[PDB]
């Protein structure tokens, strides 16, 4: 019985992720908002023979519909990459997006989840909590930064290389979403897998660099859109679960955290009624993991910061 | 397990149904076509966490090596329609697309299950058997057109108006694949409704003009894409499943058919290990239904005519 809400649902990312959540029984309303093509993308989506209810809106006069009484809201909302551009080369575009569609669900549905697929997300989830607080209304344990993608990869790419099925992998990915900030803890997979260091170091870096191959290979027309409406779907249904009292579920998610000095950091995070459950920590982790953890704070912290500091000008 | 190739798999269906197709465990190799973009969608949907080995192929020279092996070929390449577009005005265009693309089938995996998509159905299907007839490898049984939509959207729509979980609600839809020809058989609906004639003839006008209400909504951005997406791997799923030896696998499907003097007709058939195993038939129809049947049979023999008076000229 989750009512869902996504914004930019008419994008790259935002059909196939609304088509993923039509298709599940965990979803009984689906409300779909853009600033184009919404009410076709909807009508599409009407006829599918699963039982959630479809209702699509287009403008923000018609945005505080499409949040009234959602349980989860998801944000793929913004501007993706062209070929030689950084997730921040984004950030002065996807910010004010962000920033104004965050706000409008404080007014709106303040108790929702809000998940946030907007790049970069390092910055766009300090965007999201600023504005809750501004609101008056900033819950930290229901705000989350979408990373599942990267743990979708990490799996993908470690299954490839042991022969292993990947769907019986689980690799924890910590840090943040972007470049050396994303940090795999292969230490932590299970099953447990062993790689010298020289291949070690390898899979690192393709997990790290992983988006910006998919760019590349678009060639200007976009970025991950498939996969991440696949990764994205995944997390919500593990939320969805988790509301309805589902018991273990884990993911990895950039949510406000004191595992680190960064104020949010991505850990798994067993899930709950109430959104995070418990922040699970980081663990025990191997030399070269805990210096990628060190070489990537500074990083982390001037992306928290840029975001705070441009909630102070609004 | 099956070894899947869409052609067209960068469209508007092609995408989201290579991404239903690749999240299934049906499926163990995945193979993509198109004339556009198709390495980078390749990349893309690769990274998902799923067995099916993922490969694109970009151009006439590539086809070839996407279709080898292959046990099922899907095919959404061709034009969609506009507003005020009737199916057929996509009949020159489309013709040419479907005659090149089942010649290089019948070439290099003749004895793969051939859907077809692509529209107008009523005529693409006629060329696929002639174009396999030409290259002396026509198996009646082989070749489908995909209705699964017209299946879908009666299901929804009669669940809608009953107040039923449309996952439980069957609808046979028989005939062909535009306005009139489409044969929504509301008296063989499982589970039973009865509905006075003034609400059948609406539901019925409905399901029949479903695409064109679609395309208006739309509004130019083309027509069904993610609701194909869901009516295509069902469909694949079904034909999937009975070649591993299920039983009781039910589709209806536009096909080769003796059912009525149409030479080509959708009616629920039976899958098995070789494709269609029974074609169950028209059955017991309502008076309403019966003359539906008859006065389709003129639009769907002009089509069929169409189609092969085409691959005449080729
Ligand atoms: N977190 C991740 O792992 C991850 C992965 C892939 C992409 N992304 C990011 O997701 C975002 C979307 O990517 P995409 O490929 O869907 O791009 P897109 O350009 O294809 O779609 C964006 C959609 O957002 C809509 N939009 C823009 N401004 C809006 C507004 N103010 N209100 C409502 N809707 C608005 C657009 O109309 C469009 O439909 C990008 O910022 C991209 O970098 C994140
Ligand atoms: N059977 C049904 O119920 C049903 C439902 C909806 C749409 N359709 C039909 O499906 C077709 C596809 O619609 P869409 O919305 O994907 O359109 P689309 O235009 O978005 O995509 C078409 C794709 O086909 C590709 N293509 C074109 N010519 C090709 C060729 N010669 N070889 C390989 N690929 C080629 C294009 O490059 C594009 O990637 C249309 O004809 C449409 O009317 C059928
Ligand atoms: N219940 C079927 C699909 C279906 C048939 N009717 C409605 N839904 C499975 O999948
Ligand atoms: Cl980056
Ligand atoms: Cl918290
Ligand atoms: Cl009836």
């Amino acid at each position: 019985n989750a009512k869902v809400a996504v914004l930019g649902a008419s994008g790259g990312i935002g059909q196939p992720l609304s088509l993923l959540l039509k298709n599940s029984p965990l979803v009984s309303r689906l409300t779909l908002y853009d600033i184009a093509h919404t009410p076709g993308v909807a009508a599409d989506l009407s006829h599918i023979e699963t039982k959630a209810a479809v209702k699509g809106y287009l403008g923000p006069e018609q945005l505080p519909d499409c949040l009234k009484g959602c349980d989860v809201v998801v944000i793929p909302a913004g501007v993706p990459r062209k070929p030689g551009m950084t997730r921040d080369d984004l950030f002065n575009t996807n910010a004010t997006i962000v920033a104004t569609l965050t706000a409008a669900c404080a007014q709106h549905c303040p108790e929702a989840m809000i998940c946030v697929i907007a790049n970069p997300v390092n910055s766009t989830i300090p965007i999201t909590a600023e504005v809750f607080k501004k609101h008056g209304v900033y819950n930290p344990n229901k705000i989350f930064g979408v990373t599942t993608l990267d743990i979708v990869r990490a799996n993908t790419f470690v299954a490839e290389l042991k022969g292993l099925d990947p769907a019986r992998v689980n690799v924890p990915v910590i840090g943040g979403h972007a470049g050396k900030t994303i940090i795999p803890l292969i230490s932590q997979c299970t099953p447990k897998v062993d790689f010298p260091q020289d291949q070690l170091t390898a899979l690192t870096g393709r997990i790290q660099e992983a988006g910006t191959e998919v760019v590349k290979a678009k060639a200007g027309a976009g970025s991950a859109t498939l996969s991440m409406a696949y990764a994205g779907a995944r997390f919500v249904f593990s939320l969805v679960d988790a509301m309805n009292g589902k018991e273990g579920v884990v993911e990895c998610s950039f949510v406000k955290s004191q595992e680190t000095e960064c104020t949010y950091f991505s850990t798994p995070l067993l899930l709950g009624k109430k959104g995070i459950e418990k922040n699970l920590g980081i663990g025990k982790v191997s030399s070269f993991e805990e210096k990628m953890i060190s070489d990537a704070i500074p990083e982390l912290k001037a992306s928290i910061k840029k975001g705070e500091d441009f909630v102070k000008t609004l």
